[PDB]
């Protein structure tokens, strides 16, 4: 008969919490508080872990064609950023160890860091950081802070497809972009070109030497989206991340949201931004929990300390900053190319 | 040297996670926050257990006489409710799970439950609650001994007992503060008059005592209310914020029963629990005042009176009430 | 050119703020701590109320009837729940004021209360709260409270379409109900039938199972006793129509269906508001408590123990849609499609 | 009879949202979310501006000095970083309006924006956010603005309290003193044991970490630094209330050191908090407008990200002394 304990393998979750500063000789009251808190971020960690492994085996595998499988990607990803919320808020509970108690048993964590985090370093690549756009210290790739089969595991997270390679395919086949089709990027470009003359006819007819310089502005941004060339050379610099043609896709789901087969994948992409954000936010709220305990000290595990942590706080780490940045692109409501009966039809469940 | 892994024994910790759909030929994904969620809350109640034991032994080894302790007291007894609020929003992370996919592994559970949970009941017998059919052997043992052993509300009640002020050749709180309730009553109803002066029964105390209606002490009481009514004079204010750490205690624990039940609700509907309760309905019954160890603290708020009526504190007890 | 300050009409906003205590004679500190407080609950009602009141239009109005307008209803509804959360929440900056401080303006208070909060009983009444489902000591004094224009409001939010009628009309018309095409309810009987059935057989292949077996085959078979659910229905204990649980029930069962996937979000966030409603009204208890102890409320209530009386089901509009959970059942006995 | 919605002036507060876009035309659905939430901001603002000119006064006038009043200023300091993470964590509701509603009225906001926020401002000095913005102000707001800029900060009132704690007269506990003589020789005594060591790479790593920091614990006692610091705005606290910080930190647990200690720990949990205001700020300023400027003239969120650093911290000093923590065996005895 099944028993919780049992069942829960408490033997091993509650019998996990040695005390460096017991096994030396004086316990500090506050080392299990610190212990606990980062066996909890650990044990979500994994959590997190397994829900983006399982959303990445139905786009790899081919199951995220079968549009049925959209409430579960959706539900799933949603999770991940309730987890994180989380995990943003458990922060308050190691910020009520005052650093002087934590003083009194940092001595006995040396050289161990988080640093050494192998689980925070899968959710990351697994996500899609680039490996060449995180911020290094001492001089080495983050990498070799792990030996043998966690480093091989790592190694195999850096190649395999990543969330956001996984999104990008599926985002490219996006109904409507096709050129003989609904032709998309094709009616954008006109109803761009249209909305901004007829902007520009009506400013030329203080304000106006103002409007003009703002209008010119926002036309040569609204223009360049359709340099594709531009595009590319900003992939390259890891300034942009998606696709030219997942780009399109994006912004497709954006505009005809509304439109049946586009409202779950656009909860899909506002999730992938909240992410995004909540894993950004999770740096900062640690950023500012280490400020209060190391002041300028550098790290048990070999960094700057504060300082270095301050600057992960980036769009570096920011894996979906092409939908964050779609915003700029945004036009007037009837800018938008219009949807005649058939295509309104296609996009029907 | 040390590894972080290593340090945070992982080896374990990460390799704890067994779903039973799994292990029974059809694994279902939402199993797995199933478990996490509740290994998360239980690495949280061994936290909460080892804040509060360290808090009885303080007041129990003498220390918390030693006045300069009350930051380390107060301090640690606020963490508890820190980590019970988190504890109370983690609910939402299980909520993402529907009935419909819990559905999917609940035959997998029986007959395990909460019920089974050792250090649940561990923390409500050490705050003070006043089942165990559902351990035996070596858990039986702990359970039993945290019944017999001190807890924190007779700790708590003991220390407040020794509240300066409190004697009657001394500044005679009580019998000062019974002539200014007789007197301004009297200057000024008949239901406030009834109920204020229904504090001066002792008698009237005892017996709601054995009723259960009330848990702490008389004397004890006096403490409390001591401690709320001169709470800025410094050697009362963090005994003051201490005093308001217990409440907090007692709501985030209900409130944890209650968030528990709501969830519960839209997993089960009425549905029977694999522990063998009514569930949904059992659970409800939890979230009263049987549970709330502390009441006393909140129903003090019932006699609060006009500041004037407070009995005046010369400048020799105030030096006294000095750090 | 517009200026922050003005768009935000901030001469209203921030000039609304008297303490009471100040009015008669001794200004008392936590009494603003109070008055901001309430007030933000009251914008945040207001906001509410403004979701609510256009997701009620869009039923009304037949727009729903356009599946396009489903991502709509879902945010705003799911909007409606994050401000509740935030709500819940904004209890914690109220507690740090100490019972002994409220005591030293309460008396300016009496005998005003957040009974007389006349957007709390329209968001109770829009969501669907009928007189019946009040305590007692409620019916007969909520709406005795407000007169003229305000008691206008109140009589035409009990009056007009609630979320709870408009929801009960749409699910009434889910796809996958009509007897002549997928008939689910009876191809849901056929199939639990025969699966209690196979269950059954299971069982007597191999003393406590049987006896579990056997309610379990009352409470599932009792789904399809359309009186029981009239005479429940009466009682108080169900709110739906017959029609609107099966179609609540369709939407559970085939939510990964592409037309069921929205819908399903929008009935979870139901149930969504129905609990922080309730979780609203048990923070507030659990505050009051630690204000009032055993005193009656300045509105005249018994205080503690009446606000304690409404945290029940008696109060939860969407409580099928919760109890539909005593209806779950395995993958397997579902209609396949 | 005094009635709910009287006493808390309701036909103000529910009578105050105009939506713009409805003004001109075309109501937009989800600018009354937008009014609503930022109006719900400027209430919380004038209650943060309501404890801590409270707090403020407590202590120009003298009366902190009477220490039965710690339990209230703590309280309310605390009062006020409470509301100030319900704050943070009001940008939730905001954030479930998306990017493509937003921008259906976004065009009828123009010219106005935060940098006219009067209350925000306020705020910012009042704690003692240092000047080196009033161009989006004019009339008696900008005559406020100048009073707040003027009068004493909450920083400055703290550093003056700090410059009081017990424990620093030389000829009393000389507790500065005491402090250098025990690292000194604290040191001392670590240089012994390492060079005990033998020459290995790990003992010039040990040497070498230890000259790192010897030289920063003994730039503590380094006076002319600290002014050099000040004026560069590197650092905000006088030389003196710096010592009384960390007394209070060392000696916490004395009695007289529990609330202060309590209140320091409170200033910088709304240091924390104001700069967790503004990256969640800019976090979802980023999904609204991505790289557009502002429609207060900014550059938008490259500019907002720039305001989420330690240029704003005003209580630097307080989370730097962690710099200086020791091994308790060398904290002077009491
Ligand atoms: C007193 C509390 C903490 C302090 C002082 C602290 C300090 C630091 C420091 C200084 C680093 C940079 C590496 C180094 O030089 O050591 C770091 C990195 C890291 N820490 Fe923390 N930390 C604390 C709490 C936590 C917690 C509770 C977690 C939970 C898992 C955590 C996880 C991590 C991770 C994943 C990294 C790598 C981050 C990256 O490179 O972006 N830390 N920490
Ligand atoms: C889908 C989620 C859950 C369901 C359906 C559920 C259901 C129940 C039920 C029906 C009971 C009463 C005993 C029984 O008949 O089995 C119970 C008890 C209990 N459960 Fe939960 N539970 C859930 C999640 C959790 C979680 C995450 C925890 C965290 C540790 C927890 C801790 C407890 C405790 C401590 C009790 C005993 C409470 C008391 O007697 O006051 N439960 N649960
Ligand atoms: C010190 C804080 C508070 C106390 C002591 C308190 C007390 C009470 C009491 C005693 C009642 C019952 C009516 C009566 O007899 O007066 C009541 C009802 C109510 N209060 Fe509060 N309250 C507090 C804060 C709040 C806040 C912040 C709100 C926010 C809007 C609020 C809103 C309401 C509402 C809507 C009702 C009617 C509830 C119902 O009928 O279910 N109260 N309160
Ligand atoms: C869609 C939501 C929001 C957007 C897009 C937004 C955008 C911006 C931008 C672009 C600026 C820089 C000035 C400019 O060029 O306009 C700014 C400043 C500011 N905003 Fe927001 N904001 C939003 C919500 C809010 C809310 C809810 C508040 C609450 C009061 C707020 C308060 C402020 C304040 C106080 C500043 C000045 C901050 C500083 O200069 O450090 N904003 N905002
Ligand atoms: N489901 C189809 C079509 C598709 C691709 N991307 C999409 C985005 C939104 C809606 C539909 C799609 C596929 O995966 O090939
Ligand atoms: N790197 C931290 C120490 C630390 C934080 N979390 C840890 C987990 C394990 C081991 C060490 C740590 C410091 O410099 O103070
Ligand atoms: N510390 C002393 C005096 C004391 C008892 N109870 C108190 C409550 C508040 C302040 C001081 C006390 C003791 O433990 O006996
Ligand atoms: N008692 C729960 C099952 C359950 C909840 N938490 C558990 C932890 C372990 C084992 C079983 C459970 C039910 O009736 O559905
Ligand atoms: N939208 C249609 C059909 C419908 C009713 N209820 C539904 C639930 C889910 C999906 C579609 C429906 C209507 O309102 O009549
Ligand atoms: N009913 C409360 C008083 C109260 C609570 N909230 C209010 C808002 C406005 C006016 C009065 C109140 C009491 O009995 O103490
Ligand atoms: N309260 C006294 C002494 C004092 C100043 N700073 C302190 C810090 C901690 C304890 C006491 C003090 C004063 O204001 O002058
Ligand atoms: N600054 C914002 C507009 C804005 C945000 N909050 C405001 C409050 C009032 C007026 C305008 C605003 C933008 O550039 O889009």
């Amino acid at each position: 008969g099944l028993i919780y304990g049992n069942y829960l393998h408490l033997e091993k979750v509650l019998n996990a919490q040695e005390l460096q500063s017991e096994t030396k000789g004086n316990k500090i009251h506050d080392e299990h508080l610190f212990i606990i808190t980062h066996q909890a971020y650990e044990l979500w960690f994994k959590q997190i872990l397994w829900e983006l492994d399982s959303v990445r085996e139905i786009f790899q595998n081919g199951h995220v064609r079968d549009e049925r499988n959209m409430l579960k990607v959706v539900s799933r990803m949603h999770r991940v950023s309730v987890i994180l919320k989380l995990l943003v808020q458990q922060f308050s509970i190691l910020e009520t160890m005052t650093a002087l108690d934590f003083n009194d048993f940092r001595e006995y964590l040396s050289p161990a860091s988080g640093f050494q985090s192998l689980q925070f370093r899968l959710l990351e690549n697994k996500i899609g950081v680039l490996q060449n756009m995180r911020v290094p210290y001492n001089r080495r790739h983050y990498r070799d802070n792990f030996k043998g089969e966690e480093n091989e595991l790592l190694l195999k997270s850096e190649q395999e497809k990543t969330l956001l390679e996984l999104v990008e395919a599926w985002l490219e086949r996006t109904p409507g972009l096709e050129p003989h089709g609904f032709n998309f990027w094709g009616k954008l470009e006109k109803n761009i070109t249209r909305g901004l003359e007829e902007e520009f006819i009506r400013i030329q007819a203080e304000e106006k030497e103002e409007q003009v310089a703002e209008f010119q502005k926002q036309k040569e941004v609204l223009l360049s989206l359709f340099d594709e060339k531009r595009h590319e050379h900003l992939l390259s610099k890891g300034e942009r991340r998606l696709s030219y043609r997942a780009l399109q896709g994006a912004l497709m789901i954006y505009f005809y949201r509304e439109e049946p087969r586009f409202q779950v994948p656009f909860q899909l992409l506002t999730s992938l931004m909240d992410i995004d954000s909540l894993m950004t936010k999770w740096r900062y709220n640690h950023v500012c929990m280490v400020h209060r305990m190391l002041g300028s000290k550098a790290g048990t595990g070999g960094s700057s300390g504060y300082h270095y942590l301050r600057s992960t706080v980036s769009d570096r780490y920011k894996v979906f900053v092409d939908l964050f940045n779609l915003s700029t692109y945004l036009i007037p409501r009837h800018w938008i190319p219009k949807m005649n009966p058939t295509i309104h039809k296609f996009l029907e469940h």
